[PDB]
């Protein structure tokens, strides 16, 4: 039943026709929480097919699980990301309008005092408090799911103590909003919707040329 107060935000942006970002907040049979964010691309403008494909697979597989304790989480994420990459790759190869499509994926399994994060691509995971903002993941840039039948995701475990927020985001945010801008926005008093709306408007005010998507989660 480990979960944070969290919300998913996305915007096509003022310089894009479609939204090829995807993601969500999902719950398994014991109401554990999984945060998922995907930045799609490629194919004949089929980026949204890839990002939604991975998001839907993670949701379906997670909702089918009973209990994933912290010591099982790295292997669960790693093996399921590998399997989803395999499925997406061959799906793309079997459809001429999809061939070449792929997507980033950053996702987080939530536990009591920790989070387990898997990452493929240049979407990001951050933890933030009043004095620092730490990018947990490392941009693979760009390796994405679905363009090869093999993938090697990075796995991270981060203790949530003494941090205030967990942030997952596509590059539409951090390509145009600096880390310190994000941290100083979050140090203010306000709800998740307060910070989420302000952070989206800030990305738009910086004239992001990309889809902008993020999950903001409050750490107790
Ligand atoms: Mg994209
Ligand atoms: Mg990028
Ligand atoms: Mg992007």
């Amino acid at each position: 039943g480990s979960h944070m107060e969290a919300q998913f935000f996305t915007d096509t942006g003022q310089h894009r026709d479609k939204n090829e970002d995807a993601g969500g907040i999902f719950y398994n049979q014991t109401n554990q929480q999984l945060l998922v964010l995907c930045d799609g691309m490629g194919g004949h403008k089929a980026g949204e097919v890839a990002s939604k494909f991975v998001t839907d697979e993670l949701k379906s597989r997670f909702e089918a699980e009973n209990l994933i304790e912290q010591h099982q989480a790295e292997n669960w994420l790693r093996n399921n990301i590998k399997d989803i990459n395999f499925q997406l790759y061959h799906y793309a190869q079997e459809n001429a309008e999809y061939k070449g499509m792929g997507t980033t994926c950053v996702c987080a399994l939530v536990f009591e005092k920790s989070v387990v994060i898997a990452n493929v691509g240049d979407s990001r995971a951050y933890v933030i408090n009043s004095r620092q903002i730490e990018q947990i993941t490392s941009d693979h840039s760009t390796k994405v799911m679905g363009t090869d039948k093999r993938v090697s995701p990075d796995l991270f475990i981060k203790r949530l103590n003494f941090y205030d927020y967990l942030l997952l985001n596509s590059d539409g945010l951090t390509d145009y909003v600096k880390d310190n801008e994000i941290k100083r926005l979050l140090v203010k008093e306000g709800t998740i919707e307060d910070h989420g709306d302000q952070l989206m408007q800030l990305a738009l005010d910086n004239h992001s040329k990309d889809n902008v998507t993020f999950i903001l989660a409050a750490i107790e």
